[PDB]
């Protein structure tokens, strides 16, 4: 169906370890969208087929308001082509860099919808399981998107891929390359919550072996300006046993997230 000839190409949006991602219009639509350029001689060299197939899979079934749609694909025997959602205002990793921390009400709404569409992708039992700021995209009203669905699975799994870059939003079980499930999404949203509030993530250090030592450990302490109810949160959230952390249900229902986000389930 689909090939390059039908899109004009427009200015770079974003790059990724794989993903070059631009700017595009339909040529006989006009319609504007996000097209994300891969290279298959990288793709073949580091073996990662399956998961592009996932992707692809996973995400153009997927309806919700806080995912970000998938439209299509093809591909020209050098590159593969996703056809995806253009989301207007950006990362949510660029909004973070902008202003250096979120206020409560930011945070609370930015949680609140992230739980909404986790709360969706559990029910089919899909994981994400790279859930971090580079990855939440923002659309024409400011909502939050979740993207990249690269490393997405069906639970339970192990881990056949090796780990690239950042250990900073993987849970304990996921980098002992143990066992895993739903759980790991949730431990992620923890630490979302913490980097959201204070401009970093709690585990962050300098070295790839220390991040480790502290994430296994769960090393992590607040800065006095974290109010009591957050603490609450984000410590139910990074529990190192996973069966101990709560349902998506108690989040959305948590009393800090109620009194404070701006968003409903
Ligand atoms: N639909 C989109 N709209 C706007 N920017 C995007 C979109 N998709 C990706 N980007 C930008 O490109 C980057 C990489 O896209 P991503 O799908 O995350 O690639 P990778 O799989 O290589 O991480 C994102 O971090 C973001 O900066
Ligand atoms: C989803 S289409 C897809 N995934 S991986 C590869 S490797 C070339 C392709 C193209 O056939
Ligand atoms: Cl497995
Ligand atoms: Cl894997
Ligand atoms: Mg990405
Ligand atoms: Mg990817």
């Amino acid at each position: 169906q689909w090939a390059l000839e039908d899109f004009e190409i427009g200015r770079p949006l974003g790059k990724g370890k794989f993903g070059n991602v631009y700017l595009a219009r339909e040529k006989q639509s006009k319609f504007i969208l996000a097209l994300k350029v891969l290279f298959k001689a990288q793709l073949e060299k580091a073996g990662v087929e399956h998961q592009l197939r996932r992707e692809v899979e996973i995400q153009s079934h997927l309806r919700h308001p806080n995912i970000l749609r998938l439209y299509g694909y093809f591909h020209d025997a050098t590159r593969v082509y996703l056809i995806l959602e253009y989301a207007p205002l950006g990362t949510v990793y660029r909004e973070l860099q902008k202003l250096s921390k979120f206020d409560e009400q930011r945070t609370a709404t930015y949680i609140t919808e992230l739980a909404n569409a986790l709360s969706y992708c559990h029910s089919k039992r899909v994981i994400h399981r790279d859930i971090k700021p580079e990855n939440l995209l923002l659309g024409s009203a400011g909502e939050l998107k979740i993207a990249d669905f690269g490393w997405s699975v069906h639970a339970p799994s192990s881990r056949r891929t090796t780990l690239a870059g950042t250990l900073d939003y993987l849970p304990p079980e996921m980098i002992e390359g143990r066992m895993h499930d739903e759980k790991v999404d949730l431990w992620s949203l923890g630490v979302l919550c913490y980097e959201f509030l204070v401009g970093k993530p709690p585990f962050e250090a300098n070295t790839y072996q220390e991040t480790y030592k502290r994430i296994s450990r769960v090393e992590f302490t607040f800065p006095d300006f974290v109010t009591e109810g957050a603490r609450d949160l984000i410590s139910r959230l990074l529990k190192h046993n996973p069966s101990q952390r709560p349902m998506l249900r108690e989040v959305l229902e948590h009393p800090w997230i109620t009194a404070n986000s701006s968003k409903p389930s």
